[PDB]
């Protein structure tokens, strides 16, 4: 799964910063077909933001994709 999530990660990283941004995560939610509100998405983002840096790392991305349908 992680090998496929590596491809998805590169797809989802539109900025190409080496991580998933909050706005990029909002897109991910849509792209995964998950029904969240503007607030709910930010809540889940913060939940997956273990480092509390305002970003989702690759390692945390692999966790997020398992936690997020």
């Amino acid at each position: 799964s992680e090998e496929e999530l590596s491809e998805c990660f590169r797809i989802f990283d539109k900025d190409g910063n080496g991580f998933i941004d909050r706005e990029e995560f909002g897109d991910i939610i849509r792209l995964t077909g998950e029904q969240l509100t503007d607030e709910d998405v930010d809540e889940i983002f913060g939940d997956s933001d273990t480092d509390k840096n305002g970003r989702i790392d690759f390692d945390e991305f692999l966790k997020m994709m398992e936690n997020v349908q």
